[PDB]
């Protein structure tokens, strides 16, 4: 009988099946852990499809993704550009965005993504020029510590009506605790604490669960 | 901690920093114990997001089918411009009217056309000169004219538009193709129709909080 992490994947290759397709460039994204030797660190075919649905359902021009990692995420975001459209993100491991230009390349989107290597909060700073910000969207995929300072630079770099999604706020529910000790449990509650104490964005967290386990994202819109 | 508990706890803990209720939500979370049921609304972080998908969409015209006690309505009906609209269907006139008191108590109740029956019969009389397409539907009745009420959601929006389907996990049980429910089966036909069409794209998401486990579709009509 099926165990608890078999009856959420079955659940989710039964939807994937259905809804979302994966082409060489997607498929090949997906297995880059392998190359690497660590555990799977992108957004399943479902969260990937949801997060280029958003983009085109906000009509994105301008996307900055922080955390590059293989590219997979990368993919769907790029692929919800119009022609005139750019995604900006950073990777801090160099061999990773090399991995993940690879896969943007097969994707036929190469010409729409602007990759950065290096330290997100040294990167990120210098995107704040005309033709780069203002940023429509903005997917922060990275460390968790730092998730409040990119918090504050989505807001510096985007504009009212941007979306901002930030994945894996759950960390197991260790979020709850105040006293616990982790920096980046403390990281995702300052971030969430933020969000309370200021009415020019607006937000909503979701916990979920499939082939990734169980972990949630926050969905925040700019209103100003 | 058991698993359920942390989920509850969790929802519990996003929802204190993200998510407030006035008096009208408040009241209009409670309606299932007026009508002697179970609690069929979505959860606050939910309507929450309900709320955000429209603003995100800019939706000036959101059709809603299944109204309940208005709690989903609220979020969308707020989510709406000046100028909107919000077309929400309930077969149940108790419902409908408790719904009533809760919009107006929302401030929203101006921006809100309620029918009340049987959403098969209502929504083909929604296709009308002079009504503008919506920009966002969200399906929340009951499960087996779920197929039904995608293609009359297609059928009434444009291109763009954002179609959100709740409760479409079932426990699990829409994996089975052998399941005698006729709800389950309505699930299994919906996706398997979005398989089968290229005007629509879509993603379905398994989430769980206070509500337990479950999920929800999100398509984007193309065209
Ligand atoms: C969860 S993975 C990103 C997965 C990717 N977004 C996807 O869904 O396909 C996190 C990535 O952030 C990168 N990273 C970690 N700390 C960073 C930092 N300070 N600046 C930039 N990148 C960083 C890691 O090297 C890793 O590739
Ligand atoms: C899950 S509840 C809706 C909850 C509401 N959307 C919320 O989140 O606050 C389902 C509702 O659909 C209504 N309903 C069921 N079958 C229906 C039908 N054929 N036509 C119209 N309404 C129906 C039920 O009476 C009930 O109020």
């Amino acid at each position: 009988h099926m165990m608890e992490q078999e009856r959420w994947n079955s659940v989710d290759v039964y939807f994937s099946s259905l809804l979302v397709k994966e082409d060489e460039a997607l498929s090949k994204a997906a297995q880059a852990h392998r190359e690497f030797d660590l555990p799977d660190l992108a957004v399943s075919a479902p969260q990937g499809k949801l997060l280029h649905l958003l983009a085109r359902l906000r009509q994105a021009r301008r996307i900055l993704e922080i955390g590059t990692f293989g590219g997979y995420s990368s993919i769907w975001l790029a692929r919800a550009l119009p022609p005139d459209g750019r995604l900006v993100t950073i990777e801090w491991e160099r061999s990773f965005a090399e991995s993940a230009a690879s896969r943007l390349a097969e994707a036929g989107v190469a010409h729409l993504v602007e990759q950065h290597v290096g330290r997100a909060l040294d990167i990120l700073p210098t995107l704040d020029r005309p033709g780069t910000a203002p940023f429509d969207m903005v997917f922060v995929d990275a460390n968790k510590p730092d998730i409040p300072e990119y918090f504050t630079w989505a807001l510096k770099l985007s504009r009212p009506g941007a979306v901002v999604v930030v994945d894996n706020v759950v960390l197991g529910g260790a979020v709850t605790d105040p006293d616990h000790p982790d920096a980046g449990v403390q990281g995702v509650r300052r971030f969430h604490e933020m969000l309370a104490g200021r009415s020019d964005v607006t937000a909503t967290s979701i916990q979920t669960v499939g082939t990734k386990g169980y972990d949630g994202f926050t969905l925040a819109l700019v209103t100003g």
